[PDB]
């Protein structure tokens, strides 16, 4: 349905971010939280693509992944988007994201050859939930400020993946179409 490219986290990180979501909870704001299996770093959103574009993209990603070496990154810090006053999305940041950034820029340049728009201004993050509305602004800002530079854990950037999300009556389901290991 809608395809995108991502980097998955590991179980240790997933567990720590889920506990952080619980700690935020729903008392200071109504938040639709990301399900545990869907916590990941998005490198590029593709939209609806044909099977032929998908095949072509899988070939390109295979070659891109083999140019980068597996490396360990730390998930650190809570960020808000678009801005502290006005909170729409709560994210976790990545420490040492430069190689991820480099990959996402290389992806955007190659897929540009296939007609996909370069979106630029990439920021490596893991979305933790989307704020429907804030109930207690002060309380929410207080809880987010305590988390601002929090060390949530580390994981090895192992592969880039091509995934897709499909809306079904029971909500969106995500699938992994292909996975491309970075160089050891």
């Amino acid at each position: 349905m809608r395809a995108f490219i991502a980097i998955d986290v590991n179980e240790s990180v997933r567990d720590s971010l889920v506990r952080a979501q619980d700690y935020i909870g729903s008392k200071e704001a109504k938040i639709k939280f990301v399900e545990r299996e869907n916590l990941h770093i998005t490198l590029k959103f593709l939209g609806e693509i044909t099977e032929e574009q998908a095949e072509e993209i899988k070939n390109i990603l295979k070659k891109i992944a083999e140019k980068y070496k597996k490396h360990e990154v730390k998930v650190k810090g809570i960020g808000v988007f678009p801005n502290p006053n006005y909170i729409r999305v709560i994210w976790a940041g990545i420490e040492n994201d430069e190689i991820i950034r480099e990959m996402a820029r290389e992806i955007e340049d190659e897929l540009a050859k296939l007609g996909f728009k370069k979106e630029g201004n990439f920021v490596a993050h893991i979305t933790l939930g989307r704020v429907k509305f804030v109930k207690d602004k002060l309380g929410l800002t207080m809880k987010l400020k305590e988390l601002a530079n929090e060390d949530f854990g580390s994981f090895v950037v192992d592969a880039i993946e091509l995934k897709k999300s499909t809306l079904t009556p029971k909500g969106p389901i995500y699938e992994t179409l292909a996975r491309f290991e970075l160089s050891e």
